[PDB]
């Protein structure tokens, strides 16, 4: 609790800015439908807003995850990065965010140190 600044939170804040339309905008605002323009830079804005480094998509797909099962996101039937925002802050703040706000600690550790340069501190050949 305390402040919502979970991932839902940021990326809907820029859907209501034409700054990062090259990045992520409104498909059909109404419906919720919002496509994921660039997705990679769209990972490094989240990783901005989470004082992460190198936070690729593939790389924060892995908080969305969590809302696929939360119904707060959805992929919209036959598209790419064309999503929709079942629910949005307002109605998610019904409770399911304890997960979340737990969890994003957790996805920008799941995986690998935000390799930028593959080096091999010991024979392990890190899953990137």
């Amino acid at each position: 609790g305390s402040h919502m600044r979970l991932l839902w939170d940021y990326v809907y804040q820029l859907l209501s800015d034409s700054r990062y339309e090259n990045f992520i905008r409104w498909e059909d605002k109404e419906s919720k439908i919002f496509r994921i323009v660039d997705p990679n830079g769209l990972a490094r804005l989240w990783g901005n807003h989470k004082n992460r480094t190198n936070m690729t998509y593939e790389k924060m797909s892995r908080a969305l995850r969590h809302y696929y099962k939360l119904n707060i996101i959805r992929k919209e039937p036959g598209q790419r990065l064309l999503f929709r925002f079942m629910k949005t802050p307002d109605e998610i703040m019904s409770g399911r965010t304890d997960r979340l706000e737990h969890l994003e600690s957790q996805v920008l550790d799941e995986q690998t140190y935000q390799e930028d340069e593959p080096t091999i501190a010991s024979p392990v050949g890190w899953p990137r």
